[PDB]
């Protein structure tokens, strides 16, 4: 459902960790609103 796909990829999130969104990470950790990652439990670029 609109995730994991790798596709059209909207990003904005905060910057102090997170500052992106969409797909683009081949799903590594959980399609998630993050930055070119996943890091869904308080962490930076990455879970």
């Amino acid at each position: 459902g609109s995730g994991e796909v790798n596709k059209i990829i909207g990003s904005r999130t905060a910057g102090e960790g997170a500052m992106e969104y969409l797909i683009e990470w081949k799903d590594g950790h959980s399609p998630s609103w993050v930055p070119s990652s996943y890091i869904a439990a308080d962490v930076v670029s990455e879970y």
